């Protein structure tokens, strides 16, 4: 029942859109038997209520054709009503209508280009003569004839706004023309419908401020007193300002916008008295809502502030959210994306009172999101939004508008050959031609990234699973262990065992620990973040601490995520081991890193890879259960691995087929893949240099290689050297027999 | 507030949210804070027994 009062419950009033056959402006047809059902006789006058807060006003008329669920209308009613097909929609017997004593009309600007004649005597006259059609205020109507159909607007109504335009009734289209991008931006409304993944935000929403308006007298008999101050928080783009603006346009109660820093004021005393005139003006009108946006920028924490005049605005501000209770029906909602730099007090009892976290959606959500912003556009048959919502992993909204700007823009791009920039005018077969496919939609995702990563970006080579050659049991329980936690949570939990979120890859130099990240970055579908060792670290005291804590919420906000940490030790050292020579701060660093490690809860896929060639110097507490629990061991490798890496690395370049591989790998025992990759580069190198100085040969009598060969890595092999010793492996051997015993 | 206090012998005055006006001034960065504290403490002060006013804080 959490979202009971987003669903609409079935009414006779609510009706199915329906297409009209034959039905004017004026008129819309029900079915005999809904008819019946709704006691309306034929003739009769009918009030449509719709979308954000749009009504019209028809005649009933009885068609067998209509469906008995579905009403019919014009396109016309449907802009009247800022509706659509399939919506549903609330009719009403509207009563006492009275003929209009005099209307008054104003043309849209378009239309009216091009007729010499009187829009009054060609069009309007005509048109409501012997009528007697209902109108109300701010309807647009189109009437036909002449070199163009002319569209008008109903400005002005007496009686309003519902009147019958009798023959008599004086209709006059004298006065400015409204633009057609007003009536497209009136339109194109923000609304309740317009917000995707927050269904259970909206029911908070409407259960707080819109119920209590609408109908206080329940709050008050059943004997609570609805809530005052209503604080949304989430990250940036999630959509706590798309909200206020749905709120807005679809509350009949007098809305209020304050954006925060417009409070302060040069004259002395001129902001506070700024939030009392504000909070005055709601009182005034009330049922009121006063939306606060950036609430941070007039609200931050009393201690920290050096100002007086701040100081003085946060206290005029609990003193008013306060006083709120003796006002009557004002509602304060506040949106910020710094929920803990606001004052602790003015989120006690009394004073925001009630927090909503609009939160990063989900796939469903997502989805949802990516349907409410196609709606308009020019989507092919071929695309699949389900796809494009299951790849954008950390999407908030925001970044799923991008994502369809980026493909439309894509669409418009594929143009760009048969239309150019310069010329003056377009064909319509190329607008005709223009949508947006499936395959604009892929380019998009792969350009599209969150933006909350948009700082912690790097640029990673292109690695693939088949670039790295051997670790095929790596290669797997890596892949397990992205893809299992996010894909089946359910089996874990009936089974009880939550899924590790930490692994360490320690090893010798060289071996294909940051290789298997950069696959990793590459083919998993999940948002990657990179970090450098001491990247974090910050003279300033504190500053650590806040980065640790920075990179682990944009790690939880981009889940399912993986925080890969290269070179760990730098990060993670062991405790006492350097406690007397520094300040200290690397201490405070790991504990926090600890804290954040812990603060994880199962439901946030955040997986946590660190590498490092130095595993014995790496904190104990970092490989205690719960944080980085699986450990894994990256070895030098074998004869089988390393016919692999020799094949990966030459995949893409050509070689002899003489080049025996299978002899390179037996000779080369001690030998990393790092130590094959110079092997091979050398090799290539060498034959550079032959065609370099056949070319150079070349061009000397006039004033080749077209492959490496066997005597180029005969070459290139007396160069090689074994980069790890016999000691190194020996202390890694030491730090896993240490770790088997110790487990 | 204190005069009108002191002008009824039984008066009585309660200070809700005492360390808005009452911040510590070891750590404080306003003159205005600073010196409203030390004028609520020359208020206390002036007060001889024979008011009976008495000042209850929260
Ligand atoms: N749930 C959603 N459904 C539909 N559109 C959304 C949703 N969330 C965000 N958007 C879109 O993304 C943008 C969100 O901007 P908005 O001002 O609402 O965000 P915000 O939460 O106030 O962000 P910030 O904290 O940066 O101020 C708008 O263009 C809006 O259309
Ligand atoms: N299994 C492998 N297959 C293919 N190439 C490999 C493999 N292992 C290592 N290499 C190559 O050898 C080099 C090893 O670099 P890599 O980033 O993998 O090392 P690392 O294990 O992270 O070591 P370090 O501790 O020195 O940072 C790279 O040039 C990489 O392309
Ligand atoms: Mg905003
Ligand atoms: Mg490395």
């Amino acid at each position: 029942l959490s979202t009971a009062i987003l669903k609409q419950k079935n009414r006779p009033n609510r009706l199915i859109v329906d297409e009209a056959i034959n039905e004017d402006n004026s008129v819309v047809s029900l079915s005999q038997p809904k008819m019946d059902e709704l006691q309306l006789f034929r003739g009769d006058t009918v009030l449509l209520k719709g979308k954000k807060r749009r009504e019209a006003v028809c005649i009933v008329l009885s068609d067998d054709t209509c469906s008995d669920e579905k009403i019919r209308m014009n396109r016309v009613v449907r802009n009247n009503l800022r509706v659509r097909l399939g919506d549903v929609i609330s009719i009403q017997p509207c009563p006492d209508v009275k003929y209009g004593k005099r209307i008054h009309v104003l043309p849209i600007d378009d239309t009216v280009e091009g007729i010499t004649g009187n829009l009054f005597e060609v069009y309007l006259k005509p048109y409501f003569l012997e009528a007697y059609r209902p109108i109300r205020k701010g309807d647009i109507f189109l009437v036909r004839g002449g070199m163009r159909a002319v569209e008008f607007k109903v400005v002005e109504t007496d009686p309003s706004p519902y009147c019958i335009v009798a023959p008599d009734t004086v209709i006059h289209c004298e006065g400015e023309p409204i633009k057609r991008e007003d009536e497209e931006e009136s339109l194109n409304e923000v609304g309740y419908d317009d917000i995707g993944g927050c269904r259970k935000q909206l029911a908070q929403i409407k259960e707080m401020v819109e119920l209590p308006l609408r109908h206080p007298a329940l709050f008050k008999e059943i004997g609570v007193k609805p809530p005052r101050g209503i604080l949304l928080y989430g990250p940036p783009g999630t959509g706590k300002t798309l909200i206020a603006r749905a709120v807005a346009n679809e509350t009949g109660a007098f809305f209020f916008l304050i954006n925060g820093p417009e409070i302060m004021s040069k004259l002395a005393g001129e902001s506070e008295s700024n939030l009392r005139k504000a909070f005055e003006e709601a009182e005034k009108n009330a049922p009121a809502i006063i939306f606060i946006d950036e609430l941070d920028a007039i609200a931050p924490k009393r201690e920290k502030t050096h100002g007086e005049v701040e100081r003085r605005i946060v206290s005029q501000l609990l003193t008013l959210m306060d006083g709120l209770k003796q006002r009557a029906h004002v509602i304060v909602m506040a949106a910020t994306n710094r929920p803990n730099s606001i004052d602790p007090a003015l989120r006690r009892f009394g004073r925001f009172d009630r927090e909503v976290d609009i939160g990063i959606p989900d796939a469903t959500g997502r989805l949802e999101i990516l349907q409410i912003h196609t709606k308009n556009m020019k989507l092919a048959d071929d695309v699949d939004l389900e796809q494009v919502a299951n790849e954008t992993h950390g999407h908030v909204g925001a970044d799923l508008a991008a994502l369809c700007s980026e493909a439309a823009l894509q669409a418009i791009r594929k143009k760009m050959d048969l239309i150019d920039l310069e010329d003056e005018t377009i064909d319509a077969e190329v607008m005709n031609s223009l949508a947006v496919t499936m395959d604009d939609f892929r380019w998009a995702l792969s350009q599209s990234n969150p933006s909350a990563l948009r700082e912690t970006v790097v640029e990673v080579p292109q690695v693939t699973w088949e670039d790295i050659g051997g670790l095929e049991d790596v290669k797997r329980e890596l892949q397990e262990l992205v893809q299992y936690p996010v894909e089946h949570p359910d089996k874990f939990l009936k089974f009880g065992m939550t899924p590790s979120k930490g692994v360490l890859f320690y090893g010798p130099p060289g071996c294909g620990k940051t290789l298997l990240a950069k696959a990793i970055a590459n083919e998993c579908q999940a948002n990657f973040i990179s970090i450098k060792g001491p990247e974090l670290l910050t003279m300033w005291f504190g500053e650590s601490e806040a980065n640790v804590r920075e990179i682990f919420d944009k790690a939880r906000q981009a889940a399912p995520c993986v925080l890969f940490f290269d070179q760990l030790d730098s990060i993670a050292k062991a405790r006492g081991g350097n406690i007397g020579d520094g300040g200290g701060a690397a201490d405070r660093v790991i504990n926090q890193i600890l804290t954040e490690m812990d603060g994880m809860s199962t439901k946030k896929n955040v997986f946590i890879i660190g590498a490092t060639n130095r595993p014995d110097i790496i904190d104990p507490a970092i490989l205690r259960p719960g944080r980085l629990d699986q450990l894994i061991y990256i070895p030098l490798p074998d004869e089988k691995s390393r016919v692999a890496i020799l094949k990966a690395n030459l995949r893409k370049s050509p070689v002899a087929k003489d080049v025996d591989l299978e002899f390179l790998a037996k000779m080369t025992n001690g030998f990393s893949g790092a130590d094959l990759t110079e092997i091979c580069q050398r090799a290539c190198k060498l034959a550079i240099r032959e065609s370099i100085e056949s070319e150079i040969r070349r061009e000397r009598e006039r004033q080749p290689v077209p492959e490496i060969r066997r005597d180029h890595f005969e070459e290139a092999m007396r160069f090689a050297r074994r980069s790890v010793s016999d000691n190194d492996i020996r202390k890694y051997e030491m730090f896993a027999q240490t770790l088997q015993q110790s487990r």
